[PDB]
């Protein structure tokens, strides 16, 4: 079943047209006969079933006075029919012509021109244009290319046997039935006059050049030339001629390419017309005094050994051949196993793309395939060197845009170190010019960059267009769910960076810095490379190339604060709806893995600051960066929420250097404790930092967050104190005065409650504090109880349901005093611990609860039957059985109900069904006191000894909140809290109203900025360093590469072993 | 113990590049001796 409709490429070569499969082949002809001019119309041709090979492979037979281009546009055809049209583009066009019969080869030379053609097949995509023999060198390259096609998966590798309908088996009965051939058996071994040979059934297409004539060969050697001159023409890709052996036709095809321009590779020692070849380059081309004993005469004898002419003047053509064949030493490459070595072809495959003509972009644009970099930079010396350093600087653009869009970072070093700008990039295509200013604002880099998001998002099944597809955002990059051709610029990727990284970012792109009247700024070339390297590392870490952005989180500053971002853009995409799926999974958790490997090296990073200077990394951390939306990097890391961040000691150090505030770390508890009891008497004699540095002084004292934690603690004691002796003093007739002390006490923190809810960071993260949601049970039962005893104050049955409320409100009064046990060493992890371990408390309960209801239900039967049902029996069935665990079993009152008389308890009762009572206990508490209360001690034991480091972590993330959080909380107390809201109150009234506020913020200086940007530098680098020795300090790494060193040591032995060989093989015929 | 057996490695990686070019001169001091 073939395509109805074929996908044709038209001749601006801008996307293709689908139209008619017949009509676009009407222009493609055949030839019955070799006297008719227009032949026939084409019918051998469509999908060929060859045996062993389930892939359909093209086929088709074209006239030998056809046009190339009409051949270019069915190659186009197939290309849309394989892949669609998103196809890969070539770019190299490898020829293998040659020895037609199955001559004799080295096996070492044969597999490293195979590795060597497979390397090159795999780097460049390049195209194979073979001969259509089934024996021969075109069955050596049909099975190099089959090797290639069986090892790299995806898009496969064209290659295609340029063969003759001269040679016609199975080819008559091709163009026998009605075209298109879909689905025709290739039957190779089908005998057809006068045809001698099979197909090429290896290449992935065949070609059939077509004149209507019979078992004459090489009347297709134009075509081949011609459809390779078209494809040097077409993706504008160098050609290269692989030669094996080679017949008389061979020397011919090489001589159509070396006077056309396409530059040859010859096989040497392979024998035939490549050792003749051979020997004219050492003749005419080497200098050497091993090759310096060939001359005209020994290259006539190897011509009329070799192709055996039987005329003299078919020999003179044959050595005038040769000699044209030698005459451009720029376009014969000769490669040898005994020359080159074993890992050299593919390098004299990419030297011959290098003696091409020169085109320098088309030269590394070439050099940048095959991890090879060493013919480039020696390019780039000799560059350098030859003085021509505007080409170098016009092509070093689109080669580092061509370096960063095939992975090549190497080749990204080598073009950003050859004295070139990455804020001087070129797009790709023209800018349109866009109606809205901010996208108008942006300079050409960003289109750059925006050309590497719209090539990204044109490779398919993208989870870039998908996440731009699931943002639900607009082109400017607000959410208020033309713009579909610019949706791929940069503000619209970091307004979905920073709603995907955390809520409320918003990066300063200062985009104004790239103008020509801000450039005789000292700084200024560093300000723009470092916005460079941070739109560059955002698209790298889009990709999720780790070596990438790597190299441009090396090349920009802020590593730290670039690299907690980088590490929670990496945490959040693989949790992203759009980036999950089948095929997500292996891409999801490679990329988590570089989220941990970005995770480390900032932790790394800031231990090498640590290690520096820990003063400078103190004023470090509390440096807001601009970019960054004015905050420093302890909330960058908040909001990263990474708690091996946060359990570094550097940044403890932080965190107790901003408890304590302006005042120095010499006190204690007790000492800030008895410098809030007498505030006067302590302010003068305290070591801090006429009246108003003593003011001042004071002013330091108050704003300290520790303060505000003894002020709270005490004031929730004073509460909870004065609150237990309202509930133990009896209520009189009338409302006491103590009762509007903590009315007003209580309505006083019904008013912090409403500050904590309306100035909050969310509404949702307010309930989900536990201490919240106890001041809200707090509040309302004290409303409760308020109103229960101000409905009939002078009742006593209403004062002791209020007293009996009250009972459960000084239950849950003590439970908000955990609050203020986290800031200690000891108590706070095992209280968080104590938090965790609730669930196997709860579990405990619901493994003991049938067992109690069980025994319950057993020993309220058994104590009192014959009788009815009541609250009583719900008494007997859960009260008494549930403290038998405990200790104090009822064994006396289980005598006294039981109506047993006896001496011994259990002797002469009234029923003989009674006495099972205590056997059922006997059950009941040992598996009580032996199964279950044993079990938990083991659970307990297993809770503490996983989740014990967690606590230490979580209270260390407790502590980073309580900081933050009790230096959000102003100063005052509670009782006076009213007071202080009040004058908020009038601020904001003041502020909003009258708009008479004002507030001064302390800006920092660009030196002490531009200091700690070079000590962040200064040890990103060390720390960098220190982990490349490190790195190569693992044992592992290390017998790594003395295991490739004694594998080179193999290599250099074998090659030590040939030149002794050598040498004693020219003792022996010296003498 | 594995350190210095990568040094002896790399010294030997050394004279293994010194017997290469020693085997380079002989051998073009045999190509031009006669
Ligand atoms: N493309 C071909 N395929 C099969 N047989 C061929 C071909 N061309 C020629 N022959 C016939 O096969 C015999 C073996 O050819 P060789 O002398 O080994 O090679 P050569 O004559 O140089 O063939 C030239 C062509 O063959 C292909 O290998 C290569 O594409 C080259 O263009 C020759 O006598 C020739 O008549
Ligand atoms: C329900 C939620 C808020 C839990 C808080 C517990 C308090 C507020 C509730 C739970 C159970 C309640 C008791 C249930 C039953 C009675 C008997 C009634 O004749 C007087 C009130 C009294 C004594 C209630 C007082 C308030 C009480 C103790
Ligand atoms: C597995 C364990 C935790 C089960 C929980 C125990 C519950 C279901 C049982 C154990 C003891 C019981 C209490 C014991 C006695 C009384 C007094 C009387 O006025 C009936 C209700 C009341 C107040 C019971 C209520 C339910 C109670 C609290
Ligand atoms: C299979 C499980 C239940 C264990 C077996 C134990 C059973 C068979 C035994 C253990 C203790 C026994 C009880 C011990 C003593 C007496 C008092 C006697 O005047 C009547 C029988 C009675 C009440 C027994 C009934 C059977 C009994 C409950
Ligand atoms: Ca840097
Ligand atoms: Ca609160």
């Amino acid at each position: 079943v073939a395509a109805k409709t074929l996908l044709i490429e038209n001749e601006d070569g801008k996307g293709s047209t689908r139209m008619e499969v017949q009509d676009f082949m009407k222009r493609f002809h055949m030839h019955a006969s070799e006297d008719d001019k227009t032949g026939s119309p084409s019918t051998a041709w469509g999908t060929l079933r060859f045996p062993t090979k389930e892939a359909t492979a093209p086929y088709l037979r074209l006239s030998v006075n056809d046009d190339p281009e009409d051949a270019l546009l069915f190659v186009k055809a197939m290309l849309a029919q394989k892949y669609g049209e998103t196809y890969d583009r070539p770019s190299l066009i490898l020829s293998v012509t040659g020895g037609a019969r199955n001559f004799t080869l080295p096996p070492r030379l044969e597999t490293a021109i195979a590795k060597g053609l497979r390397l090159a097949a795999q780097r460049t995509n390049a195209w194979v244009v073979t001969g259509g023999t089934n024996t021969g060198v075109m069955k050596l390259t049909g099975q190099i290319m089959e090797a290639l096609s069986k090892t790299q998966s995806h898009f496969i590798p064209p290659t295609i046997g340029i063969a003759t309908y001269g040679v016609i088996i199975g080819g008559d009965d091709m163009t026998r039935g009605e075209p298109p051939k879909i689905g025709l058996e290739y039957e190779m071994h089908k005998k057809d006059p006068p045809k001698t040979t099979p197909l090429d059934d290896n290449h992935n297409l065949f070609l059939l050049v077509d004149d209507g004539s019979t078992n004459k060969f090489g009347k297709e050697i134009k075509f081949r030339a011609a459809f390779e001159n078209a494809a040097g023409q077409a993706f504008a890709a160098p050609v290269v001629t692989i030669v094996v052996q080679g017949g008389p036709g061979t020397l011919g095809t090489a001589l159509q390419a070396v006077r056309q321009g396409t530059p040859i590779v010859v096989v040497d020692g392979s024998g035939l017309a490549a050792d003749v070849l051979a020997y004219a380059y050492n003749f005419m081309h080497n200098p050497l005094t091993r090759f310096k004993s060939y001359t005209i005469d020994d290259l006539r004898q190897k011509v009329a050994q070799t192709f055996n002419p039987k005329s003299s003047q078919q020999l003179t053509n044959l050595l005038d051949s040769a000699l044209e064949c030698v005459q451009d030493p720029n376009l014969v490459v000769v490669y040898s196993l005994q020359e080159s070595g074993i890992d050299e072809f593919d390098d004299c495959i990419l030297k011959a793309i290098f003696s091409s003509q020169g085109k320098l972009g088309n030269k590394l644009k070439q050099a940048m395939y095959f991890d090879q970099l060493d013919v480039a930079k020696r390019a780039l010396s000799e560059a350098s060197k030859n003085g021509q350093h505007n080409e170098i600087a016009a092509c070093i653009n689109d080669n580092l845009m061509a370096a960063m869009m095939h992975n090549k970072p190497h080749f990204v070093e080598l073009y950003l170190g050859f004295d070139a700008k990455i804020y001087e990039l070129k797009p790709s295509e023209e800018v349109a010019k866009t109606n809205i200013t901010a996208l108008d604002e942006l300079p050409s880099f960003a289109l750059a960059i925006e050309e590497l998001y719209k090539r990204e998002a044109k490779k398919p099944h993208s989870h870039v267009q998908r996440l731009v597809s699931l943002s639900n955002t607009d082109v400017l990059g607000r959410h208020y769910r033309l713009a579909n051709t610019r949706a791929y610029n940069v503000l619209r990727m970091d307004q979905i960076f920073a709603r995907l990284v955390s809520k409320d970012f918003s990066v300063n792109r200062d985009f104004t810095i790239y103008d020509s009247k801000y450039d005789k700024v000292p700084g200024i070339q560093f300000r723009r490379t470092a916005q460079a390297s941070h739109m560059l590392f955002l698209w790298a870490i889009c990709l999720d190339r780790f070596r990438m952005a790597r190299h441009f989180w090396l090349i920009g500053d802020q590593s730290i604060i670039n690299a907690l971002v980088a590490s929670r853009i990496l945490e959040r995409l693989s949790t992203h709806r759009a980036l999950q799926g089948p095929h997500l999974a292996e891409e999801r958790a490679k990329m988590q893995h570089n989220a941990k490997k970005f995770e480390e090296l900032a932790v790394g990073v800031l231990g090498e600051c640590h290690g520096s200077d820990s003063h400078m990394a103190s004023e470090m951390l509390h440096s807001k960066n601009d970019m960054f939306n004015k905050k420093n990097a302890i909330n960058i890391a908040y909001d990263a929420k990474s708690l091996a961040f946060l359990s570094h000691p550097a940044t403890q150090s932080v965190i107790n250097a901003d408890w304590y505030g302006h005042l120095k770390s010499v006190t204690s508890f007790w000492a800030v404790l008895f410098a809030f009891f007498f505030p006067f008497f302590v302010l003068p004699f305290i070591n801090f930092s006429g009246a108003h540095r003593l003011r001042r002084k004071f002013a330091k004292f108050y704003s300290a967050p520790y303060t505000r934690f003894i002020s709270d603690l005490l004031s929730h004691f004073v509460l909870c104190v004065v609150t237990s002796y309202f509930v133990l003093d009896k209520l009189e007739d009338t409302i006491s005065a103590i009762e509007w002390i903590l009315l007003v006490w209580f309505v006083a923190l019904l008013l912090e409650e409403l500050r904590q809810m309306i100035f909050c960071d969310g509404i949702a993260e307010y309930i989900s504090d536990t201490w919240n949601r106890l001041d809200l049970i707090m509040i309302t039962l004290f409303f409760v109880g308020f109103f229960t005893h101000a409905s009939d104050p002078s009742n006593q049955d209403s004062k002791v349901v209020s007293k009996g409320i009250h009972a459960f409100l000084v239950v849950v009064l003590w439970l908000r005093f955990m609050r203020y046990y986290a800031l200690s060493k000891n108590l706070g992890p095992k209280l968080i611990m104590m938090m965790e371990m609730m669930k196997d408390v709860s579990t405990f309960v619901f493994l003991l609860l049938i067992f109690l209801i069980g025994y319950g239900v057993a020993a309220q039967s058994l104590l009192s039957p014959d009788e009815d049902f009541s609250s009583r029996t719900f008494i007997g069935v859960l009260f008494r059985p549930y403290f038998q665990i405990y200790g104090e079993l009822f064994l006396d009152d289980l005598n006294s109900e039981a109506n047993c008389l006896g001496d011994t308890p259990f002797t002469e009762c009234s029923r003989e069904t009674v006495r099972m009572v205590p056997f059922f206990l006997a059950v009941y508490i040992l598996g009580s006191n032996v199964l279950l209360v044993n079990l938990l001690i083991a659970m307990f034991n297993d809770t503490y000894m996983k989740v014990q480091e967690a606590a230490e972590d979580l209270w260390r993330k407790q502590n980073y909140e309580l900081c933050a959080e009790y230096k959000d909380r102003p100063f005052l107390p509670a009782p006076f809290i009213l007071l202080a809201h009040v004058h908020m109150l009038f601020m904001r009234l003041l502020r909003l109203c009258g708009v008479h506020t004002q507030e001064h913020e302390k800006i920092q200086d660009d030196e002490t900025k531009r200091k700690i940007t070079t000590f962040e530098e200064l040890n990103t680098d060390k720390f960098l360093r220190r982990w490349e020795r490190e790195r190569q300090e693992m044992l592992e790494a290390r017998v790594k590469m003395t295991n490739d060193n004694v594998v080179q040591a193999m290599g250099m032995m074998d090659q030590l072993l040939e030149h002794m060989i050598s040498f004693r093989f020219s003792l022996d015929q010296q003498a």
